């Protein structure tokens, strides 16, 4: 009986990790090479991992694994029980991977056109116009047009995506899709918890709400931002205005302690895309932690190909489940917000490398938002002053409080921002997988949450048709998302934990990792745990303790929080938006 079980899940091992891989070739190819051939290759691969999927998930099923005395298979026997979209029936099946396939087709190759004008892509062009576009009718063009072409396209679809996800989460034992993506955390009390952690972050949030609405009220004029109301969504130097860091040119505190052009930095001493993951591998070696093998380097896609090629721009890693082919694939531009992108997707890397020996049913991270967090972790140093000086990115900005605020404000513009984004998104997704939003208002319920939660508002009124959500590419592509708003808390208290094992005093956000070996062999002993225990282990081995909790990143942004408040004060801010 124990033996059987053993028996299987080595089989399973075995056989899966063929198909996988087999996959993991199909999809990537067509990720790098949208073509009708490459599609229609992945979508027979898809079939023949769901025939896979099928005949374990249906073994795993006759064992009773109540019975069962070993913890390991058990917890691999469990999991393989979930069938996932392999429990539909085949020609639901069939369409359900034909509408994922066209959702991140259409979303991956839109385009926003002037007429009689040239056409632009989200990567680089976009993107570049809203981050470096101070004139309100040029962002609006972008803000609108991106979600007039990818978001309105996306609305065909989502409805039926919507019951074929719910159809194969209750086939697999859940009331829905969203029930079967909060399980992954395997933590009963997830949404208080989120919502506890939300709400310890609301101060700091809301004083640099405040505090950026009054500078665009300076920058854009007082006809077009209410002091007392939401700030329109196209002003905040991001697509989705989930990252703020683009505008620190507007809310400089300090503009007398002027900071380097990074960019221009960058370009000027001759950055390329290989320069920049090979600083970040540099980084992750510097900890004692595994460098990438040279297949890494001969496989991945680091740059937008020339050739004609049309792709999947938006950087992911890749994990080909076979202990040796890892990749990236990432449109990569050469600034600094895209230097954070490519620590984020070694952090993936590193995690892969680090699980490989694990069952591949366990080689995943301890929760998602650890898998998520490791990369961050290390560009919270990279972003120093002290280690981007180093880099000839910044100029020396030490022993100046001036520069220490500005820096707190740079940072606090990326990760405060975002931890209202990060949680409102899957938010609504949940309500629309349980049917409380549906295609009748899909648009209105996520005006209400952008509202609601981050204090935005959309610059042009919604009309039916609109279909917002979809202009995000997680929307599209299925990917959760609650896994970022986890890793934006969890990420600051791996970072509080390792700058005390490096020996690190004073302020938490003058600390640089670089170099640790102490830092690296906590991350390390905790990320070769992959999944094959609960998370609040892996938790407790890098930081000590076993809850998730914001007291780190509070603590690292208190010199702002105190700053904020002053500032605000003294400009009569009501915070919030009543
Ligand atoms: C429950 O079952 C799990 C899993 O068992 C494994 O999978 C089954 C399907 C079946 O194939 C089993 O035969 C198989 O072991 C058990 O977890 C495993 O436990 C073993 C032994 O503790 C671990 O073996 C380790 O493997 C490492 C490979 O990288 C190796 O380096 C380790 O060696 C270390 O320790 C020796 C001790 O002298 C030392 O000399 C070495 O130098 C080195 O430090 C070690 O051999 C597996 O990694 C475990 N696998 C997983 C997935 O956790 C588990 O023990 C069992 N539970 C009970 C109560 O028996
Ligand atoms: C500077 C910076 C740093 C980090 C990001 C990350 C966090 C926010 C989120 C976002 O931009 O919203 N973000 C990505 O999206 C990155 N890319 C996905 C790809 C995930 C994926 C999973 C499965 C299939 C395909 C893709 C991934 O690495 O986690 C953004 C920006
Ligand atoms: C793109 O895909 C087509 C069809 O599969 C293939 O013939 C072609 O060689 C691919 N191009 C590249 C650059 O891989
Ligand atoms: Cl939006
Ligand atoms: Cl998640
Ligand atoms: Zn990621």
């Amino acid at each position: 009986d124990e033996a059987e079980a053993s028996k299987f899940v080595e089989e399973y091992d075995r056989t899966s990790q063929v198909v996988w891989n087999e996959y993991a070739g199909a999809n990537w190819n067509y990720n790098t090479n949208i073509t009708t051939e490459t599609s229609k290759i992945l979508l027979q691969k898809n079939m023949q991992i769901a025939q896979h999927t099928l005949k374990y998930g249906t073994q795993a099923r006759k064992f009773d694994v109540n019975q069962l005395q070993n913890t390991t298979i058990k917890r691999i026997i469990k999991k393989v029980q979930d069938l996932e979209r392999a429990a539909l029936p085949a020609q639901e099946l069939e369409e359900y991977n034909k509408i994922l396939l066209d959702m991140e087709t259409t979303y991956s190759v839109a385009t926003v056109c002037h007429p009689q004008g040239s056409c632009l892509q989200l990567e680089p062009d976009l993107t570049n116009v809203m981050a470096t576009s101070r004139k309100y009718e040029d962002l609006l063009w972008a803000w609108e047009g991106w979600r007039d072409k990818a978001g309105r396209a996306i609305l065909q679809f989502y409805p039926k995506y919507v019951e074929l996800i719910n159809q194969a989460a209750r086939l697999n034992g859940y009331v829905d899709a969203g029930d079967s993506w909060r399980s992954m955390y395997e933590t009963p009390s997830l949404e208080q918890d989120l919502e506890r952690l939300f709400q310890e972050l609301q101060p700091l949030y809301l004083n640099l709400h405040a505090y950026v609405r009054r500078a665009l009220h300076r920058h854009y004029g007082a006809q077009h931002i209410n002091l007392e109301g939401p700030i329109p969504a196209h002003l905040l130097g991001n697509m989705w205005a989930q990252t703020w860091s683009n505008i620190y040119d507007l809310v400089v505190p300090f503009p007398s302690a002027p900071s380097m052009d990074t960019t221009e930095a960058m370009l000027k001493q001759g950055w390329t895309p290989r320069r920049m993951f090979k600083e970040a591998d540099d980084f992750f070696t510097s900890l004692g932690l595994l460098p990438v093998p040279p297949e890494f380097w001969q496989k991945s896609m680091l740059e937008k190909p020339t050739d004609g090629r049309e792709v999947v721009c938006h950087a992911s890693a890749w994990d080909f489940y076979n202990g040796k082919d890892f990749r990236i694939k990432q449109c990569t531009t050469v600034n600094l917000e895209d230097l954070v992108v490519a620590h984020h997707e070694m952090g993936h890397i590193q995690y892969f490398m680090q699980y490989k020996d694990l069952p591949v049913a366990l080689r995943e991270g301890a929760n998602p938002g650890f898998h998520e967090a490791i990369g961050d972790v290390l560009a919270l140093s990279v972003s120093t002053p002290k280690h981007l000086h180093s880099l000839n990115l910044l100029s020396s900005e030490g022993g100046s409080d001036e520069h220490d605020i500005n820096f707190l404000m740079k940072m606090a513009l990326d990760k405060i921002a975002f931890i209202p984004f990060s949680y409102l998104v899957d938010q609504w997704r949940w309500r629309v997988f349980d049917g409380s939003i549906t295609k009748e208002n899909y648009n209105q319920e996520w005006w209400s949450l952008r509202l609601k939660y981050q204090g935005l508002c959309p610059p042009v009124p919604r009309t039916q048709g609109d279909f917002d959500p979809g202009a995000k590419f997680h929307i599209p592509s299925s990917v959760p998302y609650i896994r970022y708003f986890v890793s934006f808390i969890i990420q600051f208290q791996f970072h509080e934990a390792l700058c005390q094992a490096a020996g690190h005093t004073g302020p938490l956000h003058k600390c640089d990792i670089y170099q640790s070996k102490e830092a690296g062999q906590r991350l390390a002993t905790a990320m070769k745990l992959g999944f094959s225990r609960p998370w609040p282990e892996a938790m407790q081995l890098i930081t000590g303790q076993p809850q998730m909790s914001a007291s780190a990143m509070l603590s690292y942004f208190k010199p702002l929080l105190d700053w904020l408040r002053t500032e605000n004060e003294l400009h009569g801010e009501k915070l919030g938006w009543p």
